[PDB]
């Protein structure tokens, strides 16, 4: 029941081939290619086993997403990504694994990307009932 | 302390005589006159002892904005209001007084306002437990 909220500005970006700018309190992004993609650091990590649901809030989608939560690999496991998801502004994905989830990502999986964006409000962490 | 954060979209307008709108996630706000303001419910009623700090998250400030933290009243308190603020993209106010905080406010004191706009990002409060 408990959430932790990172707003844009509290995400640093730990590796990106997209395009990447904080703006107007978003992180802006642009993708070329395809899987491009971005990946941020949390401020502090969060035990998997403690999470319910990982919420990406977004604006101006303007191509369809992959939305990641990371445990420690150097990619995440398929498990915890979802993909092509469009036509929302908040996303849900359910985790689950081993470990700490220490970063999250946005990816595109579109072959040819034109005008491919979409801004990053925040991402929010609900923490299991009983999970304190 | 632990942090309580509501973006924008968690926030419920009460009364406003700014012109305001949801757009791309943010409560965007436009000022005609001096003192318009809005003024947002929260999503849960918190109690002013539990908390330390409440931080305003704002983006494409064009105007000084004042900042009120209500507390059961007709209007915010002095001590739980601030004015004339510029130049960042947080503020934070440390609320005093009795009972409990269930809403926030951004009011301008500008009395010519002129593409007086800014926009609201989030609302995190501290707590002290
Ligand atoms: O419709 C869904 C399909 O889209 C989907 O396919 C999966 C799409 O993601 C694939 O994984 C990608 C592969 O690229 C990685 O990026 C690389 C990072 O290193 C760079 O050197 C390289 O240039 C990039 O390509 C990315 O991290 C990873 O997510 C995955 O294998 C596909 O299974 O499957 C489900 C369908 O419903
Ligand atoms: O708080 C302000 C005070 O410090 C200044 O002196 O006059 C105006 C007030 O708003
Ligand atoms: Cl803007
Ligand atoms: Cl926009």
């Amino acid at each position: 029941g408990v959430k932790k909220v990172f707003t844009a500005d509290q995400l640093k970006v730990a590796w990106g081939d997209a395009d990447y700018e904080l703006a107007d309190g978003q992180w802006k992004l642009s993708f070329a290619k395809q899987y491009n993609q971005v990946k941020w650091t949390l401020p502090e990590s969060i035990e998997m086993s403690q999470v319910n649901a990982v919420t990406f809030q977004v604006a101006d989608q303007k191509v369809p997403i992959s939305l990641k939560v990371y445990n420690g690999g150097d990619d995440a496991t398929a498990a915890n990504t979802q993909y092509g998801l469009s036509g929302q502004t908040e996303y849900t994905i359910n985790p689950s694994g081993d470990g700490a989830i220490d970063a999250v990502g946005i990816m595109i999986t579109e072959d040819k990307p034109e005008n491919a964006t979409v801004s990053l409000v925040s991402v929010t962490f609900e923490l299991k009932a009983g999970a304190g």
